């Protein structure tokens, strides 16, 4: 008998085949997210799962699925699972690096220029049917002249330096790692410290990691060391800023307007946690610009990173060891 | 007609007496990469073809070989190529199991014994004939009772620590993911920090799995955290290593010595990758060792690897679904 193999989120048909050659497979035939008492009772007899980033695979999960061999985690970052406990259950669990990176960028980006330039309430107008040509409204702030600082120039903040190095900017970035001559000349980027780039911006993108350290790295405080009238790019992750604060800054005008793929409400680890993004920042389509976690949605990388963590399962139910493996089991 | 298979870099005989026997074989007799243009030109009427690193397979290579069926890259990765194009273009893509492991730890050995011990200048040296015995010179730095770190501990950093165990080191190592106590024992290997190992190690390997890879890992601000005298080896990948800080670290004295057998001119899925290997590594023969790539290049792993990819071959070929298929045309 073929083992069997769980994938608890929709995957592009071409992996199911894939997976079928060795495996048999029980995909989610939907776009939702299936509870959790639903993704055991699939899992219970699986050989593997397939796994996205509503899972929460900790001890109690591993306990209710006695079989699983291999956890392919559609992911980069693996907060969400208890690796010692996979180790103990003798589960492989595997990443895939990488392949968000760049997607994440260029969705900053499109949130920088649809925020500056009020592009949602540009489309809005056309909608409504009364448009009859140019008006002087909606004058925005132009990249060009400004000062954007990248707070973390890590994978994401260098690919993003990189795409910004052409706007003719001022270009800062704080991060206790610096980056090295050639890259710094590349894309014309200065080392500053964070309260030097907080005072100096007119844009703020933080891409740092969550840690105990940048748990709102944004909050208040630093809210109050930035420039009148700036603006706030976050793509990085939910908590890493306050967004009670960002509601007082825009609300006194601290803040000309906030951008955000993240939310706090999706921080399901920590106790202190709304369920939903808070009702003043909906309502404020005018300083506003917001998508549902869109970071890595582009059909092409989706569809490579269903591929690396189905040959992840693949080579593991195979004995191989898997080539994204983070534990051994 | 038997279908007919390219072989775009040479192989052992008995790979092309394999294949022979379902498929006639059109090898590269030579140990040289073919351009572009004459891969095109022996595949465009090819049904199907055996791919190496130096190949990269695109839309408009596919677009030009239309009897194509399978690909069978001689590879255990697949960044060279556009795997949708293939699955668009009804084409089969297939890579092979990981390895390279053993012979990449044997190797990585191999270039810290040659470097410290000046295994390279003493040949110089012989082949001088001026050798007339024993002189007080040539001195090295020694193995047993010296502190070695490995940076990173899947695969290969475990070869490399169960191989080094044997020689009197004070081993450490730094991962996220701890190794299983009976390994630490067994290997007498410690877990440190990073910054720890940095500070303690008189070696320093990185050697970090393909899921958790960054870019100069080893930048200016790590080798200023290391020992003055210490010795940097490479056998990992070229993106690892900010090679320009090597070469500042070794006209100050920072390191002793750098051995590598891989270099950031490798890495063509980069931007700003560079097309050289420095001019100050290349002169430097004194505190350098360097290998072109090898280290996998043992007769018997090459052999399989050419097994492996010739059977995806064959079966795909024979109209069978090929056990090493990442995709589904
Ligand atoms: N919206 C999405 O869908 C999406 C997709 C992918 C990723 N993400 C997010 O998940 C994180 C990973 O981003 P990352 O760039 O991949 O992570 P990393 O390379 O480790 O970060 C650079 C680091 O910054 C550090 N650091 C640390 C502390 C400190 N006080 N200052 C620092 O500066 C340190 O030195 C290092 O350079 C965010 O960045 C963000 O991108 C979101």
């Amino acid at each position: 008998m073929k083992p069997k193999v769980v994938l608890t989120h929709w995957v592009h048909p071409e992996i199911i085949e894939l997976l079928s050659a060795s495996a048999d497979v029980i995909p989610n035939t939907t776009r939702e997210t299936l509870p959790r008492s639903e993704v055991i009772a699939r899992a219970k007899d699986a050989d593997a799962l397939m796994a996205f980033m509503p899972d929460s695979i900790d001890s109690a999960f591993l306990e209710e699925c006695p079989k699983l061999r291999v956890i392919g985690a559609a992911l980069k970052g693996y907060d969400n699972f208890d690796v010692n406990a996979c180790t103990r259950h003798g589960v492989w669990l595997t990443i895939v690096p990488d392949l968000l990176t760049i997607p994440t960028a260029e969705l900053t980006i499109g949130l920088l220029l649809g925020l500056t330039r009020h592009m949602l309430e540009g489309d809005r107008q056309i909608r409504s049917g009364h448009f009859q040509g140019w008006r002087p409204t909606l004058y925005g702030s132009g990249l060009t002249g400004k000062t954007l600082g990248i707070i973390g120039m890590g994978a994401v903040g260098r690919a993003i330096a990189q795409r910004l190095a052409g706007f003719e900017m001022n270009l800062l970035y704080c991060d206790p790692i610096p980056l090295n001559a050639e890259q710094e000349k590349a894309w014309h980027v200065q080392r500053v410290t964070l309260d030097e780039l907080l005072e100096k911006c007119d844009y703020v993108v933080p891409m740092v990691p969550m840690a105990a350290e940048t748990l709102h790295l944004i909050d208040a405080t630093a809210l109050a060391k930035m420039k009148t009238g700036s603006y706030l790019i976050n793509a990085c992750r939910g908590s890493v800023v306050d967004e009670n604060a960002v509601i007082a800054a825009l609300a006194s005008g601290k803040l000309a307007g906030y951008a955000a793929d993240v939310f706090e409400m999706e921080e399901w680890i920590r106790a202190d946690r709304p369920q939903a993004i808070p009702k003043a920042l909906l309502d404020n389509t005018a300083q506003t610009f917001f998508t549902p976690h869109l970071g890595s949605a582009v059909k092409e990388v989706r569809l490579e990173i269903e591929r690396q963590a189905a040959m992840n399962i693949i080579q593991a139910l195979a004995g191989e060891k898997p080539m994204g493996a983070i534990n051994q089991p």
